[PDB]
């Protein structure tokens, strides 16, 4: 059990196997289990199933290896962590592809109508410190969040802010 982060949303199961060629992935391609959202799309974070305990060190070795044009975070995990995953009531919204220096003030001004819960915007950072380009948003109600989803690609600066219906589980994993 080796948790992965920063993987692309348009990647294949063989791409992570080719990325982790040094390691012998248990249960072939089935072992490289992706973590999906409530919408169904892949999150960007995966759950790799390393066969041997010695291969875990070989897996963790590529902690900041460049998969094309981005850094991939690699971290050790427990089998219990993999079991507790929710993919398939909640007022969460997965925001994706945001301007570089995008502020919480910019995001609140964007959804000027739909109410956000206190400190709703939970904008996460990469291991280096920079913003991931994605964000979260806990609205006051699920019905409020549903309305937010209607603006699924409005321009913020010069970016179609892709909005997806997420959950608290995805927010806790980030």
């Amino acid at each position: 059990v080796v948790k992965v982060r920063g993987l692309p949303w348009s990647c294949s199961a063989d791409e992570v196997q080719r990325f982790f060629s040094d390691c012998k992935i248990q249960n072939g391609a089935q072992g490289i289990r992706f973590i999906y959202t409530r919408e169904g799309r892949p999150s960007g974070e995966a759950f790799v199933e390393l066969e041997s305990e010695d291969e875990v060190k070989l897996a963790l070795k590529k902690d900041r290896e460049t998969m094309g044009h981005r850094y991939v975070e690699v971290f050790k995990s427990n089998n219990v962590e993999m079991d507790w995953v929710l993919k398939h009531n909640d007022g969460f919204v997965r925001l994706r592809g945001l301007p570089f220096g995008c502020s919480k003030e910019e995001i609140v001004q964007f959804f000027s109508g739909l109410e956000i819960v206190p400190n709703g915007i939970t904008l996460p950072v990469d291991f280096q410190g920079r913003s991931t380009g994605e964000a979260f948003v806990q609205f006051a109600s699920q019905e409020i969040a549903e309305k937010a989803l209607k603006k699924h690609k409005e321009r913020i600066g010069h970016r179609y802010i892709e909005i997806f219906k997420s959950s608290r589980a995805e927010v806790r994993t980030h």
